[PDB]
């Protein structure tokens, strides 16, 4: 297969709508990523959000081409794969790599939130790495505008991935967008430091969630995590979205600013 100047070489993954393919320019040899969407209002909205994005920790958009019923979303290629593939199951990764990926994830989320966009599905699968190991937030098919004209809009739509969603999505009809993204960055932090997800969903039924709320850090995955990053996780993984830590105050946390090496 091929599109105009680009040759479709290898499948990079699949989602709810589409498949991402690696495309090499036949003339200039330049390699990019292309989302190949089949078949209406969500694709018009996704393209709109994509053109607004311009940050070193956010996947860069190039343009789109329509060929009948198939669209082609040309995005920046992250040659390093995903952050998911860097997390060793039950171990995670070295603390200085987790801290560095976390600083870059915060930079991207501060950026998105500043332009009034919420990603709504932050997870290691959506966090891609470039050749120099730089984190990029990818996949804006669930992304939405939470701030327009300096006016905040509360969300009501259920979306994301259950182990990563904040508890207010399950228990509230309307909720703020920014604390939902912060919660998922805390589950990503946990995954990087323990190589394991704490619960299946942050609901009443979940015993693992109930045990976290009781400050039983003597259980997994919390016992795998050191006292400095675990104190940050205690501030991010708070059930009350209004009591939860904000990104400006995460930037002031002790582990966040702790010099780490190797
Ligand atoms: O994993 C699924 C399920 O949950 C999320 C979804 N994912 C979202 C990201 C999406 C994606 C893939 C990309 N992959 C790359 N590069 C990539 C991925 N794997 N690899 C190869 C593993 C390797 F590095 F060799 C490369 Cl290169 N670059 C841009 C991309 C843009 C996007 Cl939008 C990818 F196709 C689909």
């Amino acid at each position: 297969p091929f599109v105009e100047d680009w040759d479709l070489v290898q499948t990079l993954g699949e989602g709810a709508y589409g498949e991402v393919q690696l495309a090499v320019n036949r003339v200039t040899e330049e390699a990019v990523a292309v989302k190949i969407v089949d078949m209406p209002e969500n694709i018009k909205k996704e393209i709109c959000i994509l053109k607004m994005l311009n940050h070193e920790n956010v996947i860069k958009f190039y343009g789109h081409r329509r060929e009948g019923n198939i669209q082609y979303l040309f995005m920046e290629l992250a040659s390093g794969g995903s952050l998911f593939d860097r997390i060793e199951p039950d171990i995670g990764m070295p603390e200085p790599d987790a801290q560095r990926f976390f600083h870059q994830l915060m930079a991207g989320v501060v950026y998105l939130h500043g332009i009034g966009i919420t990603h709504r599905d932050i997870k290691p699968h959506n966090l891609l790495l470039d050749e120099r190991d730089n984190l990029k937030i990818a996949d804006y098919s669930l992304a939405t505008v939470f701030r327009y004209n300096n006016r905040e809009r509360l969300l009501n739509k259920m979306c994301g991935t259950l182990p990563y969603v904040a508890p207010e999505l399950l228990k509230r009809r309307e909720f703020h967008a920014e604390p939902v993204d912060v919660w998922s960055c805390g589950i990503v932090l946990t995954a990087m430091l323990a190589g394991e997800l704490p619960w299946d969903q942050p609901s009443d039924s979940c015993q693992e969630y109930s045990d976290w709320k009781e400050k039983k850090t003597y259980l997994n995955p919390w016992k795998k995590i050191d006292s400095a990053p675990l104190a940050l996780l205690h501030k991010i993984l708070v059930e009350n979205p209004s009591a939860r830590i904000t990104i400006p105050d995460i930037k002031k946390d002790r582990w966040y600013n702790k010099p780490l090496k190797k």
